[PDB]
């Protein structure tokens, strides 16, 4: 959905005064045909008849004018009502796929002028927005809230399985018993999860002001996932990988590529043909995830620990004296690495 | 619900253009009577009057034609509108249980021709689909979404109790303190759970495109349960059982047989009359569940470990050298069995 | 809500054919006035005019007859339609609190005959059931489903806090560090929980067939709670208490008495004036809860263990030989008591 | 929303008989204009024509009178209907922002008299309440229930993250490895959580009687949070802080101040410029949270333990003899402190 159209869709989002008027018009089964332009003079030839009003906008005024036939002309910022009861006369030779004089007029006019034209069906109670060559049909709020609500429920289900997967991976990681299968399974869930969020965004956008709580739920559910998936990729790819590379991998499996177990294993740099092979490939975490999330060591300084110790297994065997010999690790950070790794080993294994 | 009818029901599932038209017709309290045939000529004798249109289908065109009396004739793939305003004249001596000329016409016509006939009640806003001798009344989406939503909530409740049961069984299993009561209680919950999924399927099917999120939730909630129930049956039945036998047992208690504690105990091969006996029967897990799910040992090679060691208790006491003597266990799989069983014992008991 | 009335309310519960007809009547804003009697002859004097039909009942027939003025007379089992378009003439000197000739007629007639009379308001879309001296207004399903859904959500919240309370009490119980405050807090949550279930029952009953999933959720959420509360009462009351006594205590705090911390402490047999005292009273569990739920020892035989050992603390210190000396404890049950108590101590403390 | 207006809003809250009448009026698309006064005589000059009724109030009577034009005059306690079909004539020179004679009349009249005037739009089905200079538009219940339901869902999400944060802080606290970052992160979640509750209150208030379950859910979800946040503030602020000071801090970050990590750190008395510094500041809990919540030591006597031992770390190293030397600690409370701290250390670390 192009950005220029998304902006127009916001004009009639729940919570706007225009939307309140359109909902009132629908509730009384008036129809409407609304032309949005900034200079009525430029459009003098497609606007005929009716009444020149040049008055300030309000939902009640729009409502009252929709009792009459014809079309209503508004300023584009929805602050002025210019015309009511007009006859719109766009070029008849412009192709239209609509049935019905009001909807056909609406499409032809939107195409001809590059402006927004809103049609409200009198007895079907549908709001159709036309802009340039686009047609957006407006969903009612209950439909949107239903979709969004179901989507969040689904995310809860995915997030639960993701946490369960990850907590099992933690154990394996602390005991150095991790296979590629374990990692790829965890990454796949994270990707699928973030995918759901992606597909639900346009519903949440269209909710406008009524989608605030939805956004907060989405945020509490998923905010820390992407950080985690990136660190998992830095911990388990075939060879050393910049955070940026890892973020790119993430972006791709969200959007362009399908998170199949083989696909992920191969993008991770492992030469696997068939999925049952993943059970057989042994891997060790580099240690970035634990270093950043638990030892609170910045990634930049984390590169050094990993450069020197190679694996988390080796980091966990290091004394505090051994750790200080890393460029950027003093007694404070050395203690943090040391103590938090042992605390996790004691408590989790 | 026969498969041939299920296909017809899909024609008017949420998300189809036909359904959008029927919903628009309902919203304006037009009625409708729609005859679906592939060759209008074959049916020249039940179709009378009206207008021959032979035009391409669309929701708006269907809407507009439903403003007129009589019936509308569509091609079966819903790509052509053949007729509007026709008088349908099926054989009057065909039995009908309907009241009202439009619904009676609809049933008689469906029976006589073997085709689909849709009746939309003008003021009751009901969509009735007739096909051959079947009558499907269409549920509105909000009703379906409500059912499906409640059903998923119920499944969450069952799934929680199932996980709690199973985690307690794990402890008992690791300490070799399992009674038949413990197993049968766990199996019963799993069966009841999978049963709910079965009963909710036709609701999710009828949702068509609007049931995508529901399907994903059902899948995240239950996908791994059946695997688990099968492995539990292989672990605790009276004598050795093929995976296929176990899958059959599962299928039955989902569908044909009621998962009573005594029923399950007896199908599991234990001679029990009254339920309080189950507390007294001591059992040991063969070890398949832990071998496949935790040691990632394929069932085929699992048969061998179990053939040699009989119980999970014995498998847990085996050294890594002892395990290698099993046909299909090398140092890698022997270590995995060994290490994962001890890790679970350390952490869970 | 008296039982005789509850039975009448079931006649128009969601899922009944009568209810389907009433919903169709409401959807078209017909009104209705329906008299339910088993012998029309007995009532010949309150039934005037209209048409004698003596025909089989169906929703469509009822619908069609509600298009006409007056009242419809049905058999009480809703299998026969006796009359349509009748003028009901109950004794005018019977007091009525209703406004409107149809509702006033309905109440007076219900009172005079002891039968059911249903009034459906033509433009308010309300279903009023009158029986003897009762008036039940029917809730629409969406309203009921909303209440029930909210109630289950609330129960989830209570149940979570109950589990958290109880798991903390388990720790204290295994370490013999339990105060009366800890117990009373746990009991209070359980009582409040079971109370919610009580208040939501009439909503679930009125849902009829559409309340099946609700019932299953209520059952999965709460089924084991009452058993547990009873065992807690047997474990912590001032002196020894029969299971029946404990069940009675439970019943009371659900229904008749308000579960205040002081109230519960005193019904439990502890002489406490002010709530902060509860922090100071040390108590020990008798051991019944752990004996029945974990050792799977029947209450009858549990009385003996407790008679001999007094507290769970003492039971946990007993050898297996010491336990066998209890009437009803052999080597099997002695091992179960012994082993499960130590397993819990190892894992939970 | 001023308190005097909130009281007026309660008059038409779900569950009131007035609200039931207004809903019936809306369902039939009658309009209404209702004037609430205690002495009709005082208002003889703005009330013209119509019928003097001086009769008792009921929803059905109000309904029936709304079938006629004009306005209805009620007593302020909604027990009397004084007038129907009257012509209200407030001073025309009073400014109004409304369109439409009924709404304009309503606002002008409310302003002129200081009384409540309710307007019900005939075809838009909106209830507008005017009182003095205020205008409250009434939300329909389904809209409110939707908001409230979404808000509780959101709170569940926040509460889950809060518990997870706090349980991790517990571990760090028991091992004396707490940074300011850990605390501030936990406080921020608690503040955001309590904030959501604050913003949702007016929705729950407007639900009136239909918001009972919502209130119970809000209460089960959040009741113990504020106590906990206060104790965290007493445990981690720069220097010693009275409970009252801490409660004040809480109140502020709920309402007046935005819970940014730097803002909280500084109000806590730590001189931090940029957020990454918080990772580097080491802190120790004073011990109040554990003393009150786990040792059940009253705050007053807690001041003394902390005065003598300074940190929880030191309290955990104290013998039972050492503890008794605190003013207000006898053998009972000394044992409780001692034993519960070690039980937590054993089980959590
Ligand atoms: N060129 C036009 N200019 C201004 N108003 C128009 C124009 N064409 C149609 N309308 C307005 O639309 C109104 C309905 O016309 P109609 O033929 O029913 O179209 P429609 O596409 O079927 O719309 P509905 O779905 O019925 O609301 C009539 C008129 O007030
Ligand atoms: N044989 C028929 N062929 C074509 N159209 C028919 C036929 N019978 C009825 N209709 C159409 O149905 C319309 C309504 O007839 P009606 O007697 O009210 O039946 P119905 O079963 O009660 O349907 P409604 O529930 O009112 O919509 C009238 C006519 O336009
Ligand atoms: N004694 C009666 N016997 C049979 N039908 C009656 C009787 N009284 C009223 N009705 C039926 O009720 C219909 C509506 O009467 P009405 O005065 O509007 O009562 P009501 O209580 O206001 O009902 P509504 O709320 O309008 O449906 C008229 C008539 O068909
Ligand atoms: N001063 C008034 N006194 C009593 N009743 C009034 C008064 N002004 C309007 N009404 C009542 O309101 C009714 C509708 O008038 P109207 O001009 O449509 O106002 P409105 O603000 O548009 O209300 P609606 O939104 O249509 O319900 C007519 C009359 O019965
Ligand atoms: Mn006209
Ligand atoms: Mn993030
Ligand atoms: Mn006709
Ligand atoms: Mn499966
Ligand atoms: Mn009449
Ligand atoms: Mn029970
Ligand atoms: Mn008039
Ligand atoms: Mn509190």
């Amino acid at each position: 959905v192009p950005q220029e159209l998304i902006e127009k869709i916001k004009l009639i989002s729940p919570g706007t005064e225009l939307r309140k008027a359109l909902d009132d018009i629908i509730n009384a089964n008036f129809g409407a045909l609304i032309f949005l332009v900034d200079d009525p003079k430029k459009y003098e030839d497609v606007i005929q008849g009716g009444f020149w009003l040049d008055t300030d906008f309000s939902a009640e005024k729009l409502y009252e004018l929709s009792k009459m036939d014809g079309a209503i002309v508004l300023s584009e910022d929805i602050t002025k009502i210019y015309y009511a009861n007009v006859h719109l006369v766009p070029d008849p030779t412009i192709p239209t796929g609509e049935t019905g004089t009001r909807h056909r007029t609406a499409e032809r006019l939107a195409k001809q002028t590059g402006k927004v034209v809103i049609a409200v069906s009198r007895r079907r109670n549908i709001i159709s927005l036309y802009y340039k060559n686009y047609k957006y049909v407006v969903n009612q709020v209950d439909f949107l809230i239903s979709k969004v609500t179901q989507a969040i429920s689904t995310l809860e289900k995915y997030k639960d399985n993701f946490n369960k997967l990850l907590s099992e991976l933690e154990v394996l990681e602390l005991e150095n018993r991790v296979t590629l299968a374990d990692v790829v399974r965890t990454l796949a869930k994270g990707f699928e999860l973030l995918r759901i969020v992606e597909e639900i965004r346009p519903y949440i956008v269209e909710l406008g002001e009524e989608g605030r709580l939805a956004r907060m739920q989405l945020r509490e559910l998923t905010e820390d996932v992407d950080d985690l998936l990136v660190l998992l990729i830095m911990d388990y790819s075939s060879e050393e990988v910049e955070e940026e590379t890892a973020q790119n991998i993430l972006q791709d499996f969200i959007t362009r590529r399908e998170p199949s177990p083989i696909s992920i294993s191969r993008v991770l740099g492992y030469d696997v043909q068939q999925a049952a092979q993943l059970d057989d490939v042994l891997v060790s975490a580099r240690g970035y995830r634990l270093l950043k999330t638990v030892a609170r060591i910045p990634l930049s300084i984390g590169y050094n620990v990993v450069r020197m110790f190679k694996t988390l297994d080796q980091i966990s065997k290091a004394s505090v004296e051994d750790l200080k010999k890393v460029e950027g690790i003093g007694e404070k950070r050395a203690r943090a690495i040391s103590e938090s790794i042992s605390s996790l080993k004691h408590r989790k294994t």
